[PDB]
């Protein structure tokens, strides 16, 4: 058996000091950053004064000769809308190839209105591109009602004219502006006209981020076609005065990442390696294109290898981009000009700023990451770049500089810094297409600064450039952008001629992070320390890291029974890698039922002690294990990533949420818990193995945070992360006896619950467990006569719908990781893929291809994408359903797993494709993605078939249209709701997490609503109110005062005002996502009541919180409802059979303690979902207005929102 | 229609126009219900019609007015209420409450 | 423009013809002059030939 932790992440090569430079300073403080970069960037006065007379000479002359859109738009009177709609409808218009049947189509059919009749696909689907070129902002998502309003609109008011214009248009900028040629022919005949005013060009095929090995196939063949079309077109002109091409490495490799290293070296080298070949044989400059921050270092591999590689030798094209946004950029510069002196290739480097800005801000807020990998003030940005231009204009000997720029201050900086020696090839300028050319026609040409400009010329379809579009359009419209700026009147030459290097020397802290932009850690401010995570790009981390899980698998990990009085005896055995049986991980003595009994009358011994540490107190324990948690990270990592089969990433998440429960848990408590909300008493905590330490921190930090001392049954696969989870929080200072932790099965579970002192259950498993604790509580009433609390956190059947405007790349990236990750062992994970006819086809071939290039295996390698299951049954139950879905006939795509899996439990990640979402009986726990088709129209009936399931925990849609997510989000009935993202990670206090339905009780965890079930008395949560009274409830209370029941009347507005219902609140997370928290009706609750008045203070609860009720006929209340309002009627129905009219998803109960006992038992027998009931006497009715408790009456819906899934983000186009 | 409002204009010509910002991106549910339940029943040309109602509608249509600074001028779209329907035809009948549910009234 | 042009002399006429103070004939005429404004301006984006006359 290999050592654990052997080969994690060995790097590809030794790191040299200037590798390591670079890689100390990847997150390097942005202060310590720029003074070096000023100090580069300075030049004499007389340099700046004429770099300022030089810009404003080209910047005069841009403004001076400064349009199709708008005249389009003046022209016609247009709307913002009408423009963004007529672009949408000639984007279509243009989709049909023979221009007569367009034209026929326009003259007969659209001009006469009726467009919708003759136009599977949204018109509007790309509208948010439109957006962006018309109106200069971007917007997300699109208002398809909005635009086809308005196409109507402009259709009928302007005719045919507008149409055959807005064709024209978009025919021109999708032809000649956006990109310089549909095809490489067409795109090198149009470059003669430039070339021969002494610009040369680089072309870019447009691909990028392969998701099969098709596509990259695919790129890798566009490429080695341009390759010929322009090195026969160069004839000879060598690679400074001829064109060149431009690649991206991430178009040659699906997996074109740090984790898969190995394969990116075996496999996507040699594809850049014949390229290459190829591009030296016609002499042509080739340039790898710089993508996101964590492929910088990784792309150094590549090109260390190409320039040593003597197959390569005699030919200086091979260009390299570096990115000047970048915190790196200097020390990648320093390590390519020694590559350069080391190969002897002058290897062409373009300095750019770069392109990923906001994705980069995103990245490492998500992550929870020390800073970022880039600047955050734009001028930082430009300082870098003119600091790194010096750095290259010192070494033109041994690199060709290349200037990516438009913006005419840096250009002019460089113009003369550089000096009045020129030669061609000494170095040059770049610029984009169709973009670049004003400024440098001002800049190329003896008659002009005599200085060369190189243009990045896209090559491609229509279909091929909307793909990133959004992302280039943001380059230079966003406000901080030079070609924004040069456009805005109210911007000043003098404003755009500044000095960037003198303004931030000048500063009074040089070099601070932007004031607007939050460090990750402090996402949440005051409230609470975010969560850090850790740098798996990070080759230092790496290396740490692989110490620190080589050194926690040499650790004695043990479990015990550790009752209040010390380690306890038991039956011991050992616990076992699931992903290699040969690997014990450590050691579980399990909990006798004895023990287990005696613990919780220890418990109940301890309660007082542990409810007397004031609530501060008790949440600076909490703080305290959060701190030691972090600590502990990276042994935490090891002992999670051998116990439960999970990838180094998904352990880091585990245990950043574990830290986020307990900070997210002492700050609520610092919120709300004071003297009258007292303890349950001993909760017992029951969790599941598939999040061994986040879910199990969770409920018991909650619980003893609330004053309760704790039982910790943790699942019996996973005893030894709950017992260092445990370990911990006695080392932060919880009391031995407020914490017990209780390994064993479900017989040691049973017999917490079944204790006479347990106060309460909090249970996070499958919903088939649940109702075996359900109903051994229904056997059971508190001292005081009341149900005992249970939540219950169970299974899903979670379901993503995608239509025809989603982007394929985006959805299979979000499907691979929510259906397989973590070998589909969260409870979170997509079950249930719905794809829209047109498209399900190409999504389903890409998502195939995107299945085979997982990697399963024991995952204490990087490599490892998908782990084992947990057990040989977990095992056996999900390959049993696999072949009843083959045996049916269903289409059943697998991935071959490798030969080293046989020592451990594997299922291979799974598509099987069905007719009908009725074919899925249960949650199936394991890396099984089912697929089905919908036809367009069949939307509303599709989101019927998933609500129909029962279950309600996450669901996923994928739509640019608002539309389609107004009615979607509206009719869906599920917990947590994700918006062109993947449904799956959840995030503490973000998106609060938990279900409805089968998928579970409430409240929250991770949310609001949580510690107040652990209370008697629960507190009011920060932010829980509502201004919304619902109007049936306020209907009720009219009728009631009509009735003569003035008290119940006055109940009635009391609780009208109370509930919550209504609240709608946006909670603080990272950047580009938009994370809502809602209150909702529950649906209908079961009113048992036994008094006339009971039963209107029920209905009064129920109706203030938005439910319908269906009342117990047997209490022969029947009379006291007579001539109800028709709008109370409608949300009135009675029951004689509870079990024919549900579900139900709560009840009511009123009586004594004996009938609220019988009553339990007899709604605990009810098919279907556990019900949250609360019960009480009708003396407790006419004493305690909050008898029934407002907050478990209304549901909680999360929806968190990808804002930057256009391909950029809004708001941070503002922040420069 | 309001006087002063968007919707003024297209009551005095025979075929109204859409007026600027005339959209919502909310779909009626019992709107929804009766086109699957015109779906069910084969009554295709209905159903059609009964979903280009739920999306041409109005409905729900919440805009903020330009006006003067230190007041909030809202104008928004509701349902009528109850409709008086006197169908001659199954289909007419379909259509009919197609165009009242859509915009939100009951019949 | 006239009615704007000649909002005092309309002033006078509605102030003894209908009793109004002058600064609710002055909104008087403000408002005369904002709906023929306001139409115009809902003509412009809205009317085409499909939309004949009653
Ligand atoms: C020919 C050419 C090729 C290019 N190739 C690549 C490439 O392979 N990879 C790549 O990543 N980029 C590349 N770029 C750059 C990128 O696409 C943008 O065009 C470029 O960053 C814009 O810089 P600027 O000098 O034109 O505009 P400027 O407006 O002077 O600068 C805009 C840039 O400033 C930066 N910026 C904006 N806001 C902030 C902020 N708050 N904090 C810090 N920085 C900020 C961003 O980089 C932004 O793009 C290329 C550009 C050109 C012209
Ligand atoms: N809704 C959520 O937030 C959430 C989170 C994670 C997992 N889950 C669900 O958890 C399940 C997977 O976890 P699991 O396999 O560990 O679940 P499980 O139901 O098998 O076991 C959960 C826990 O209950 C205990 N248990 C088993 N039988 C018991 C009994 N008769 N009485 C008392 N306790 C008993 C187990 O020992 C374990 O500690 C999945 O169904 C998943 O969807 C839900
Ligand atoms: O828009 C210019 C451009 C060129 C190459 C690029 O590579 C990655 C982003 C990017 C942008
Ligand atoms: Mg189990």
């Amino acid at each position: 058996a290999p050592a654990p932790f052997a080969d994690f992440a060995p790097p590809v090569r030794p790191q040299s000091t200037l590798r390591r430079a670079i890689t100390a300073a990847y997150r390097r403080p942005e202060t310590e950053c720029l003074p070096p970069l000023v100090e580069a960037a300075t030049q004499s006065k007389e340099i700046r004064d004429a770099a300022a007379s030089t810009a404003r000479k080209l910047i005069e002359a841009l403004r001076g000769k400064h349009s199709g859109v708008e005249g389009l738009v003046q022209e016609y009177s247009l709307s913002s809308q009408e423009g963004v709609a007529l672009m949408c409808l000639a984007e279509a218009l243009l989709r049909i190839p023979d221009t007569a049947t367009r034209d026929a189509l326009i003259r007969d059919k659209i001009a006469d209105g009726n467009w919708k009749s003759h136009l599977s696909r949204s018109l509007f689907v790309n509208a948010a591109t439109w957006g962006l070129v018309v109106t200069g902002k971007l917007t997300s998502t699109v208002n398809d009602r909005s635009l086809a309003a308005a196409l109507t609109r402009l259709i009928s008011r302007c005719g045919e004219p507008v149409i055959r214009r807005g064709v024209d248009m978009a025919m021109r900028m999708m032809g000649e502006q956006f990109v310089t040629g549909e095809t490489i022919r067409e795109a090198l005949k149009r470059s003669k006209e430039l070339e021969e005013k002494g610009f040369s060009y680089s072309y870019d095929m447009l691909g990028e981020a392969a998701t099969t090995a098709a596509d990259a196939e695919r790129y890798y063949r566009d490429y080695e076609s341009a390759i010929h079309a322009i090195g026969k077109a160069s004839a000879g002109r060598g690679i400074y005065e001829g064109p060149g091409i431009s690649i991206k490495l991430s178009a040659l490799h699906p997996r074109y990442s740090r984790a898969q290293a190995a394969r990116v070296m075996g496999e996507l080298l040699p594809r850049v390696k014949a390229l290459a070949l190829l591009a030296k044989n016609y002499d042509i400059g080739l340039n790898i294109d710089a993508e996101e921050a964590d492929r910088l270092e990784l792309s150094l591999d590549l090109l260390e290898v190409l320039c040593l590689d003597g197959d390569l030798s005699g030919w200086n094209g091979m260009g390299f981009v570096v990115q000047a946004y970048g915190k790196r950029c200097p020390f990648v510069l320093d390590f390519i000009i020694d590559l350069a002196r080391r190969s002897g290739r002058r290897i062409m480097v373009r300095l750019v700023k770069g392109a990923y800005w906001d994705a980069e801000i995103k990245r490492a807020q998500l992550d929870g990451l020390a800073d970022f990998p880039v600047f955050t003030r734009k001028i930082h940005t430009d300082v870098s770049y003119i600091a790194c231009a010096a750095k290259l204009l010192a070494a033109t000997d041994v690199v060709f500089p290349q200037f990516a720029t438009h913006n005419a201050q840096t250009l002019a900086a460089i113009y003369h810094m550089a000096g009045k020696d020129f030669h061609v090839g000494k170095y040059e300028f770049q610029c984009l297409h169709g973009m670049g050319e004003p400024l440098y026609e001002e800049v190329v040409g003896r008659g002009k600064l005599d200085r060369p400009c190189r243009i990045y010329a896209p090559v491609g379809t229509h279909e091929t450039l909307l793909a990133y579009l959004v992302r280039r359009l943001l380059e230079n419209g966003a406000n901080s952008s030079f070609v924004h700026r040069i456009n805005d009147p109210k911007v000043s030459i003098d404003e755009l001629i500044a000095d960037p290097v003198e303004v931030v020397r000048a500063m009074p802290v040089v070099g601070a992070k932007h004031d607007r932009i939050a460090l990750p850690a402090e996402l949440f401010g005051d409230a609470r320390t975010n969560s850090a995570g850790l740098d798996l790009s990070n080759e230092e981390t790496l290396a740490s890291l692989t110490e620190a899980l080589r050194e926690s698998a040499a650790m004695k990990w043990t479990a015990l029974p550790q009752l209040a009085t010390g380690p306890a005896a038991g039956e011991t055995r050992t616990v076992l890698n699931p992903g290699d049986h040969r690997d014990v991980v450590g050691s579980v003595t399990e909990t006798s039922e004895e023990d287990a009994r005696r613990a919780v009358r220890l418990a109940a011994d301890a309660a007082p002690d542990w409810a007397a540490v004031p609530p501060s107190e008790r949440a600076a324990c909490l703080d305290r294990a959060a701190e030691l948690m972090q600590a502990r990270m990276p042994t935490l990592l090891g002992l999670i990533i051998r116990e439960a089969g999970k990838s180094a990433l998904n352990a880091i998440a585990e245990v950043r949420e574990a830290i986020d429960f307990l900070r997210y848990y002492a700050e609520q408590t610092r919120r709300t818990l004071g003297p009258g909300h007292g303890p349950l008493g001993p909760i017992v905590c029951i969790s599941p193995w598939n999040f061994p330490l986040a879910i199990f921190t969770g409920q018991i930090a909650a619980a003893l945070v609330a004053g309760n001392p704790v039982l910790a049954k943790p699942a019996e696969e996973t005893p030894l992360i709950a017992a260092e989870g445990v370990r911990i929080l006695r080392e932060a200072g919880i009391p031995a006896s407020a914490l017990q932790l209780l390994p064993g099965d479900g017989r040691v579970g049973a017999a917490l619950v079944a204790a006479a002192e347990t106060a309460g259950v909090m249970f996070t498993g499958s919903t088939e467990v649940a109702r075996l604790i359900q109903a051994q509580l229904a056997d059971r009433l508190s001292p005081a006569g009341r149900p005992i609390p249970l939540i219950a956190e169970t299974g899903g059947q979670n379901a993503m719908i995608v239509d025809s405007s989603a982007l394929a790349e985006q959805v299979v990236g979000d499907v691979i990781t929510s259906a397989f990750d973590s070998a589909g062992q969260r409870c979170s994970a997509l079950r249930v893929l719905c794809l829209q006819e047109d498209v399900a086809d190409r999504i389903l071939t890409m998502l195939k291809g995107a299945l085979h290039e997982l990697h399963i295996g024991r995952t204490d390698r990087l490599s490892v994408d998908v782990g084992p299951v947990i057990t040989s049954e977990a095992k056996d139950n999900i390959e049993k359903h696999i072949e009843r879905m083959r045996g049916l006939g269903r289409k059943v795509e697998q991935i071959g797993l490798a030969s080293e899996t046989g020592v451990g439990t594997f299922v291979p990640p799974t598509i099987i494709e069905l007719e009908k979402l009725s074919d899925l009986q249960r949650e199936v726990f394991g890396p099984v993605l089912h697929v089905i088709r919908y036809r367009r129209d069949d939307l509303d009936r599709l989101v019927d078939d998933v609500n129909a399931t029962g279950y309600g925990l996450t669901f996923g849609l994928h739509t640019r249209l608002d539309e389609t997510i107004a009615h979607v989000t509206s009719r869906i009935k599920a917990g947590n709701l994700y918006i062109n993202r993947n449904i799956i990670g959840a995030v503490v206090g973000v998106q609060p997490f938990g279900g409805r339905g089968l998928s579970g009780t409430g409240p929250k965890a991770g949310g609001p609503l949580y510690l107040g079930r652990l209370v008697t008395t629960a507190p009011v949560p920060p932010q829980h109110s509502s201004v919304h009274t619902d109007p049936v409830l306020l209907d009720f209370a009219k009728w009631l005062d009509g009735k003569g029941a003035r008290a119940e009347a006055e109940a009635a507005r009391n609780a009208g005002s109370s509930s919550a219902l209504g609240l709608d609140l946006e909670l603080p997370g990272p950047v580009g996502e938009r994370n809502l928290y809602t209150l909702h009706a529950r649906g209908r609750i079961l009113l048992v009541p036994a008094t006339e008045s009971g039963l209107y203070h029920q209905l009064a609860a129920a109706l203030a919180t938005g439910n319908s009720v269906a009342i117990d006929a047997a209490s022969g209340l029947q009379a006291s409802l007579k001539n109800l309002p028709q709008t109370v009627g409608l949300r009135v129905s009675w029951s004689k059979d509870w079990a024919a009219d549900g579900p139900f998803a709560g009840a009511l109960v009123e009586g004594d303690a004996e009938r609220i006992r019988a009553v339990n038992k007899a709604i605990a027998a009810l098919p279907g979902p556990l019900l949250l009931v609360q019960a009480a006497s009708s003396g407790e009715i006419a004493r305690n207005p909050d008898a029934y408790c407002l907050n478990w009456l209304v549901e909680e819906v999360s929806a968190s929102i990808n804002t930057a899934a256009a391909g950029g983000n809004a708001s941070l186009m503002a922040i420069g």
